[PDB]
């Protein structure tokens, strides 16, 4: 039976699976009231990608498609309707068992990035853009979304278009940033489907352990973060290896390789998430050389050493 | 001896190691006159990173640092100097044996992206949260003010004033600003990392075929443009995932040349074979330039260790 492994990568060698950002810190928040059911960075320990998860770091929160119409906002700015395809350019088939095109953002907010176009030597243009994933017009599962620009005219219809994500536009009240609220992939009156399951601790005194990244802002006040369940390199590694899961919970140890000492241990659950025995919120303070190593398979009743 | 392996990844599951882009096609250009000596996407088969190569896909052509002030420049736009640190935020030590901070761009051009800032100082009335701003920006890597090995670079903005002095600053690369002749795009021309008239150091070595009839094989990506005409590309020697895999495995190289086969897993047939050289690059027996037109399910599989005298089947 092919032994289960994790890559050997410090935090400073990992990237977020929910937005294109380096991992900054490990993080807990036991009092979280929201259901945690993110759709990017979802992979079982035996290498089954779930939700909208795909392998490319460049595909996370990306879109490809073509613009079809300009629609002026009532007050300021300009909106553009965009038909979206799969990231590989093939038509998105809404009958496939996925929530939305792979890579689609998995949270409510105003996602800031750049729209670029290369016409079918060709002409090109790029501009800053914002995608409001809570908008009624955000319907990627139906094959269409809308983005807005500060630029008022120089976006072409019927030409190949790329969205490269950069950060958030705002985290003000009216910008509806909530990293645990899913978009309505087909619009507000329709249920999302084919979702990766929600995740939670099941044992008293445990809480989720996240890989946290701070996300840039176009403007305003804030220090927003995006928390993923596993970094993108772990998704990539599990997919490659596809090791059989020998129980429902792996025990992993966060080790300092210089000293050989274990700093703490965590449960790595079959569906692809970590819990720890910690009763506080905030960053985990740990040496920069540290990383997780698989120890053994255990079960739901295993008691983790407190942090 | 730990067996050598490549990941199992189709072209549509690979990304470029020289710019944050998916791999679009395999590509050859036998009559290339330039010396091929890129500094990102450099890794030996036994896992030794070279040049300015680092592991993060978010680190490629990225910078972290602090704006100092707006500066004068004769060129169009508003210009800003920024100090640069290592990508992990630690001070860049110019005495380390690297050409420049890891992730620094390795080609001449006008790199287009976004500069973003999050202030250090916070406001009590705003919940002790900091102010932020971001704007489109261009870094001309051929500029005499592009001196990353000295810990400083310059970028230009269309925005004329809303960039703050002394505040933490990130550059997120997106594409190129232009490929007109006056924008000096040349993917095989290295920047001068310490400025005009200085010699670069600590470079990963140049790469070339050393067997008649062979040429380099590249993983090509098309790079976005802010404006103007063009369909520019960036060619890497190995995708970022191969750098990441080789670093993980660190398998001993049992000769100077690994034979690999590009396979269609559907039919299990070999489309062509290639040499994967110790220093981290591929050659094939091909006598034309342009894309390699191959099934989308295709990937390289390690076959065996051969040597420099092995003759490849023509593509």
């Amino acid at each position: 039976s092919k032994p289960f492994t994790l890559p050997i990568l410090t935090l400073g060698e990992l990237t977020n699976s929910r937005f294109p950002l380096p991992i900054d810190v490990l993080y807990t928040n036991p009092n979280e009231s929201a259901i945690v059911q993110c759709q990017n960075g979802r992979c079982t320990l035996d290498g089954e990608l779930q939700g909208t998860t795909q392998l490319l770091p460049t595909g996370i929160c990306a879109f490809r498609g073509k613009v079809t119409q300009q629609v002026q906002d009532e007050h300021r700015g300009t909106h553009w309707n965009m038909t979206v395809t799969n990231l590989n350019g093939t038509p998105f088939d809404p009958t496939e068992d996925v929530p939305a095109p792979l890579g689609t953002p998995d949270f409510s907010g105003q996602i800031y990035g750049v729209i670029s176009q290369r016409n079918t030597l060709p002409a090109n243009r790029a501009h800053e853009a914002v995608i409001a994933t809570y908008s009624p017009k955000f319907t990627p599962k139906l094959g269409n979304i809308q983005f807005s620009t500060w630029e008022t005219q120089d976006v072409s219809s019927g030409q190949p278009t790329k969205f490269t994500p950069v950060g958030l536009a705002s985290v003000d009240a009216n910008s509806h940033f909530d990293q645990w609220t899913l978009p309505s992939y087909s619009g507000a009156l329709t249920l999302n489907m084919n979702l990766a399951p929600s995740v939670a601790p099941v044992f008293p005194g445990e809480c989720l352990l996240f890989f946290r990244s701070f996300i840039p802002l176009k403007g305003g006040y804030g220090n927003p973060a995006i928390d993923c369940l596993m970094p993108q390199e772990w998704v990539q590694h599990l997919y490659q290896e596809s090791a059989p899961s020998l129980s429902d919970v792996a025990l992993v140890r966060y080790v300092n390789p210089e000293t050989g000492r274990t700093l703490f241990e965590a449960k790595l659950h079959r569906n692809g998430f970590l819990t720890v025995a910690r009763n506080s919120a905030g960053p985990v303070v740990a040496p920069t050389n540290g990383y997780f190593r698989f120890d053994s398979w255990v079960n739901q009743f295993y008691t983790l050493a407190p942090m």
